[PDB]
RNA sequence: GGGGCUGAACGGUUUCGACUUCGAGCAUCGAAUCCAGGGAAGCGUGCCGGUGCAGGCAAGAGACCACCGUAAGCGUCGUUGCAACCAAUUAAGCGCCGAUUCCAAUCAGCGCGACUACGCCCUCGCUGCCUAAGCGACGGCUGGUCUGUCAGACCGGGAGUGCCCUCGGCCCGGAUCCUGGCAUCAGCUAGAGGGACCCACCCACGGGUUCGGUCGCGGGACCUGUGGGGACAUCAAACAGCGACUGGGAUCGUCAUCUCGGCUUGUUCGUGUGACCGGGAGAUCCGAGUAGAGACAUAGCGAACUGCGCACGGAGAAGCCUCGAGGACAUGCCGUAGGACCCGGGUUCAAUUCCCGGCAGCUCCACCA
RNA sequence: CGCGGGGUGGAGCAGCCUGGUAGCUCGUCGGGCUCAUAACCCGAAGAUCGUCGGUUCAAAUCCGGCCCCCGCAACCA
């Protein structure tokens, strides 16, 4: 299962298996994080990262912010501020149907699979929720911090990297 | 210190898909979607009035100030405001540190052992005995200065019944009844009583507010105040405080006809009707009905509109109808056109890649300088 | 003594080949959360560009000199 059948290339970058260790499976949406020609060479030798990440709903659009990048082969680089807002694009047919939903039972927004396709890349976006149900302290601090470890240090294992 | 194997490397590399210029919509967008270089009342109107900005918009305001006879802009004072606005984040809190209470008692343990008003309000003397009134003050024998209790009077009543005869320290008392015989004495100074009363027949008065009223009408004429140690106001005959009889006295009552009265047509009116019409929820002669159970409206014909006084012809916002979709101008959202080929130039779409080349960081050189 | 580069609130970094209103991180001040501190969050203040002189309408920016720092060179008989 590359790309429907048998049409284009799209395999290499590996999952950053973060986002399914700290939430679950239910809504699954497709994006695309505008980067310039710096970036491309940066992800190309597997090269992520394992950092937090939130997104902020300004207006009507939509832009991931806190994301660490690499970008370093053998000597120093100038880059170009790596912690900066990459706006995300999409359809308003979709992001009308977000805003609303992650400002009602507090969600979050973080990222799947990385399809870098020809040259080119592919965001996988996804609305989840964590393991616990909202905030208790003393009802929620014995499974958020031992049935949560053992998922996250399991299943990572199980699926290569 | 200089050239460069490399930083996305047959050119078919528009992610379905973002911005931002274009087709469309105008749903917010200095606006009760717009307005006049337009008209009408015998060619129009008036007897005084307008505008705002020091401080890009707006108020409390003095009627500031002056205009060729023919249209114009202040910042007077006190409050003057917007220049005052405390504007929000993500799923990882058991990691540092915390005292507890009314009857007696207040560092703990042990040996003894319990307090003042609860049953006492309310001086003094004998018992029984409430956890034990330290034989004394309750429930009761008895002993005293302290006077509990069948209580008046505006009953002036036949029928049972004169309903009874003293009061804040008693205005005066325990004599006929609670010492026992023999049915009620701790009120020892606080048992917080229950009271100004409930009218035998007739001395006389009144006849008044229902299509008036009352003397004979249902009332033996009546009701009632009052009188017996001290005196005076009513009845209405079974639909309505706007119900009833032929006749006598009180202040002799009420419904309706014509000369008093109401009007003159979008602003002023000649020229008349007229002291005329109104049987209008207006009086008044006289009659009828049983009453105050009740019912119609004064209009038509044409002289002035400053063109008969002072001025001007859009005088300066008193009202309605006609010419004209006042430009989608004011403005930025929506299906997509377009993608940045390590930052820069040619470029049959993007182009270190097939050309022009600038910087980090790594590989190669013809030297002692 | 030669060449190159560097000086930016308290500090470390933009911007300095294109002279038209100098920004970020951290820290400080003030206002919340906690018993309190730290962490987290926010508002506000603070640098006329090392100093001293020209050109231009306008100089942190172009140019020259002086005072410092850094890299290289400072060396065949």
């Amino acid at each position: 299962m590359t790309k429907k059948s048998a049409s284009s290339n799209n395999k290499v970058v590996a999952t950053n298996r973060k986002a399914r260790h700290n939430y679950t499976i239910l809504d699954t949406y497709e994006a695309g994080i505008v980067l310039m020609g710096t970036e491309v060479k940066s992800l190309r030798e597997g090269q992520a990262s394992l950092a937090d990440a939130f997104a902020t709903v300004d207006d009507g659009e939509i832009w991931l912010r806190n994301v660490h990048i690499a970008e370093y082969h053998h000597g120093t680089w100038t880059n170009h501020a790596p912690r900066r807002n990459r706006k995300l694009l999409l359809h308003r047919k979709q992001i009308d149907n977000l805003i609303g939903k992650i400002r009602d039972g507090n969600l979050t927004l973080v990222p799947l699979s990385i399809y870098f396709t020809d040259g080119k890349v592919k965001v996988e976006l996804a609305l989840a929720r964590g393991k616990q149900a909202h905030d208790k302290r003393q009802d929620l601090a014995r499974r958020d911090a031992q049935r949560e470890v053992i998922r996250e240090l399991g299943r990572r294992a199980k699926g290569k990297i």
